[PDB]
């Protein structure tokens, strides 16, 4: 495989790398790998991947917020280094269940602070909407926020997400591993270097089952038309809830050009108290702008440390 970029070559973190700073526990019937930064622990910030990924996504933007707050980094259920769910089911309530029983055994503080990536952020927000005491602020990016009606610059949403819940989607995901091997790189900028994609693949690396957590995520979309049913009242449920917290302080990262931010921005300015800011980037864009959305983390993490 062709190699990319030296500089990016020279602070490069392999999947292995990653792994070897990562803790592991058990959780219900199967176990969960995480990055745990330890220090700092009066606070918790708690990163949330989406489909695709794994917490190995945050690696370059994590270290600078680390000297501000403990970082817990989990890989989701049937994905990264985390075992499998222990009936092969990978729904949001699914991996809902092994997050929150994850949450129980961390020591946590009273109130904690997301930060969420697309599905990621739906877990934050359902969290949020059912635990509202223990919330501190939430970081979002490329998310959730809302029902999907009708997205401008994407008219086709509603037959693209058909193709996947029919039986040729089964055959595009598991066989094919069109979300790790097409959807992935094309919504990063830069070219990720063989080891960085080695990554994201090693997982997925074999045909079939062991790739149904990503087919399960874009079958949970929350389209009013056709949507499922449970997803889209969790969604309606958290986003009138985030629409009335005007006392919990919220970051939103918007990506330029992005993939899902020209469709969601108007739905994140909807809550109150959400500072703005804006990085390059299409939709996984810790790829494309990670030390500015550390840096930007950070800062929100401090304000809002310092105004309580
Ligand atoms: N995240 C996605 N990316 C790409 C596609 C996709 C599907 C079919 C296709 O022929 C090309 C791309 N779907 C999702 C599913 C999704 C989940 C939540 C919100 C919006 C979208
Ligand atoms: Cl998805
Ligand atoms: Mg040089
Ligand atoms: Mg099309």
């Amino acid at each position: 495989s062709k190699v990319y970029d030296p500089e990016q070559r020279k602070r490069m973190i392999t999947g292995p790398q990653w792994w070897a700073r990562c803790k592991q526990m058990n959780v219900l019937d199967s176990f969960i790998n995480y990055y745990d930064s330890e220090k700092h622990a009066e606070n918790a910030v708690i990163f949330l991947h989406g489909n695709a990924t794994s917490s190995y996504l945050w690696r370059h933007v994590v270290p600078h917020i680390e000297p501000v707050a403990r970082c817990i980094i989990p890989d989701l259920i049937g994905m990264g280094k985390s075992g499998k769910s222990g009936n092969g089911s990978y729904r949001l309530l699914d991996h809902y269940k092994y997050l929150t029983a994850w949450f129980e055994l961390l020591n946590l503080p009273k109130k904690i602070i997301f930060v969420g990536h697309a599905w990621g952020a739906a877990l934050a927000f359902h969290y949020a909407y059912e635990h509202q005491d223990r919330i501190k602020a939430i970081v979002h990016m490329e998310s959730v926020v809302d029902v999907i009606e009708s997205w401008d610059e994407w008219p086709d949403i509603e037959e693209d997400i058909a193709l996947i819940k029919s039986e040729e989607g089964e055959k595009m995901v598991l066989e094919n591993n069109f979300f790790v091997e097409t959807v992935l790189p094309s919504k990063i900028m830069r070219k990720l270097e063989p080891e960085e994609f080695a990554a994201y693949l090693e997982p997925f690396k074999e045909k079939g089952e062991v790739r149904r957590p990503t087919l399960s995520w874009p079958r949970e979309i929350p389209l009013v038309k056709g949507g499922k049913p449970d997803v889209v009242q969790i969604v309606r449920n958290y986003n009138a809830y985030l629409r009335a917290s005007d006392d919990l302080p919220k970051l939103f990262i918007e990506s330029d050009p992005g993939f899902f931010s020209n469709a969601i921005v108007e739905g994140a300015k909807k809550f109150p108290n959400t500072e703005f800011v804006k990085v390059k980037g299409l939709h996984f864009l810790q790829e494309d702008a990670p030390d500015e959305m550390g840096k930007y983390i950070k800062s929100f993490v401090e304000r809002v440390l310092k105004n309580e």
